[PDB]
């Protein structure tokens, strides 16, 4: 029995930037109030994690990162009416408190109580479940899925069905869901469009299927890995192209390859100069282009305002501009039903001990999504 | 009868940036093919028309300026048949052609026709129909209605009601047309929302206007000339703030006071700073801003993606987004239908001749628009 009783299990402890993780043992603390600890059961490996290691995206460290995963209920605190021991579920990194503004408002998802704003890395209550060598160790976006247990605030957990996959499920926590909604439902991709998406890792490969499930006539992929293509075309990309193919810029390729412009295009790298180009490379009277990828901290994009006023519309998203707690069991129903595909994400699977070598994987070129099963 | 022939009359012809207006006779040719010859009746000061002479908006000098205005055709080219001599008719600063991609797009109305992207200051077909002191002179938006008699492409001229009053409905060929379909059509004000809109000059009144017909709950006019407060509130403001009366950045004035920003905010002053603060003061996730004014040729801003990728849209126009020849038309039946006001908008009232008072009194704040008669 574990529910009231601490939990010593391993987890991937990042302790600074720049280092490979630390498996070793944690303490996970019981859930209190409003709050549910969770046994791990796949996690996947998201470009987002990465940026904490490389210092692109800051938040407290030392820190257990994993934010895309699936796990089953081990216990709940006082007062948690919406999971029960033994549930399956995923983690939120996006909140879906129901109280707020944003709550509240029929687009918007990106909840108040949120921790990726101004990253405290913490539980709500502004405390830590995790202790590793006697050290409190920070969460991350409320989720820390590099664990065998997590805690979780109820706000930060959705339900979903029992008999779900969770070694393909857990993609619906971030990758495939930011990319299918941010062409959905962000974009709003329309039927016989043209569509740029930038960057062919996980989330780009899942903007590619919202695109193709929308209707695009044509999707033009672009990565400077060229062996990132065959998988593309398989998800629907129409034609690819790798902008250190041409001795001009890539907006100006692609302008002229669309006749004019683009309807849709997307970031889905993390750079401030493909944000740019991105926005540029959409029709000037009536593109848009939506971010995806999440770009150094604290630097600034420069841009000339002129490609608005013409017409463009820019705009970015998390999570694909799904409310995460209605949207992820949706969402899981949907692939159960089969109205999209994971398993064209995932390239590798390993068992959570070999986490350091799915991140070289990401890093060399190699993966799409290693899955780690606990 | 002038048909045919050679037509001498008055212009204020531009030969130098940052100088006045020179009021002298120019000779104006007769219309060619698809060409329509206009007697102009009144024309208003858009501070885009002063934006050429400080070199804020670069187009090819000397030019005979002026493109919000109306006036009555004195003689058709071959080939018209959207207009006749006689008919009231305003130019129209952005074409539609109604052939290209952008005029067979729904929400596209900058027309691939167009004169301002990389402005060339001709006729349609690469020829000038003034001469002043025997010199070729450049047009201006292919409209130039800071003369007496214009030459316009027909793809460039809407014919009007029989009975408007054309020293009123000029304004709809640029101010008010642009700040009232912004708010209307750009952005899509919902009813019960809140507005911020920077800049209450003849545009920022008509954003007001738009917002107010939209049925917003509170609009907040920003502008750092107080004495521009009081007319906002006629329009429609609930409230006003000057910027240089805070020790805060205005942006987060605007979030205070909007519980956490506002749902659509306008840029309509042309600064690259105002685009950017207009930008974070709408609310992180679900907010949109519009830039709508021009700002100086070939600067960029800066600034951080992060506002967009919360969920922040970003966008921008030209004319408020309307397709130029088929909503002139309606617009001035509905002001003839009194759906809209136009004398708010309408200070101080000036022969042609004084055109450089005109522009004294825009440039020291003491006008909104300034009406220019024949
Ligand atoms: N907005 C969100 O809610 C959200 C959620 C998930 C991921 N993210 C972000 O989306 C981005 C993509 O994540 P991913 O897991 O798919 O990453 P990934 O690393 O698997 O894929 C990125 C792709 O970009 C390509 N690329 C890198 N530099 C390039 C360049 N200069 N030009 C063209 N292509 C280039 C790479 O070759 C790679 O294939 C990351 O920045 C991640 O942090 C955002
Ligand atoms: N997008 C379009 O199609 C379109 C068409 C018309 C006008 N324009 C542009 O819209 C803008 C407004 O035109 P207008 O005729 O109303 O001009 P205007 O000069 O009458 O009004 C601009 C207002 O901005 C205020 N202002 C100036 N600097 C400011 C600052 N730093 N902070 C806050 N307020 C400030 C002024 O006090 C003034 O009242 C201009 O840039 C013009 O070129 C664009
Ligand atoms: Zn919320
Ligand atoms: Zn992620
Ligand atoms: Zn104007
Ligand atoms: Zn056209």
């Amino acid at each position: 029995s574990t529910a009231g009783k601490v939990i010593k299990c391993k987890a991937a402890v990042l302790w600074e930037e720049k280092k490979p993780f630390s498996i070793e043992e944690v303490e996970v603390a019981p859930p209190k109030a409003h709050e549910v600890r969770i046994k791990m059961v796949a996690t996947g490996i998201c470009r987002s994690d990465d940026h904490v290691v490389s210092g692109t995206l800051v938040t407290p460290l030392p820190v257990i990162a994993g934010h895309e995963a699936a796990g089953i209920v081990e216990s709940i605190g006082e007062g948690v009416t919406t999971v029960r021991p033994g549930d399956k579920v995923i983690p939120l990194f996006t909140p879906q408190c129901g109280k707020c503004r944003v709550c509240k408002h029929p687009e918007g998802n990106f909840c108040l109580k949120n921790d990726l704003s101004m990253p405290r890395g913490t539980m709500q209550d502004g405390t830590s479940r995790f202790t590793c060598r006697g050290k409190p160790i920070h969460h991350f976006l409320g989720t820390s899925t590099f664990s065998q247990y997590t805690v979780v605030d109820e706000i930060s957990v959705a339900k979903i069905d029992a008999a779900s996959p969770l070694e393909k499920v857990c993609l619906i926590g971030c990758g495939f869901s930011t990319g299918y909604g941010s062409a959905v439902k962000v974009a709003k991709v329309t039927q016989g469009s043209t569509c740029a998406v930038f960057g062919l890792g996980g989330v780009g490969l899942s903007v590619i299927m919202g695109c193709k499930a929308a209707g695009a006539a044509r999707i033009i992929g672009v990565d400077i890995n060229k062996d990132k293509f065959a998988k593309a075309k398989e998800v629907g990309a129409t034609e690819c192209v790798n902008p250190q193919d041409y001795k001009k810029p890539i907006q100006e390729v692609l302008t002229e390859m669309s006749n004019g412009g683009v309807d849709f295009s997307f970031e889905v790298i993390g750079r401030l100069d493909t944000m740019v180009t991105a926005l540029s490379c959409c029709q000037e009277a009536y593109g848009v282009s939506v971010i995806v990828g999440v770009p150094p901290d604290s630097q600034n994009l420069s841009m000339n305002p002129m490609l608005l006023l013409s017409g463009r519309t820019w705009k970015g998203a998390i999570f694909g501009g799904f409310k995460s707690k209605d949207s992820v069991p949706k969402l899981v129903a949907d692939f159960m039903a089969k109205k999209f595909a994971l398993d064209p994400l995932i390239t590798h699977v390993l068992p959570f001990e070999k986490i350091n070598e799915g991140f070289d994987l990401l890093r060399s070129g190699e993966s799409i999504r290693t899955i780690l099963t606990f």
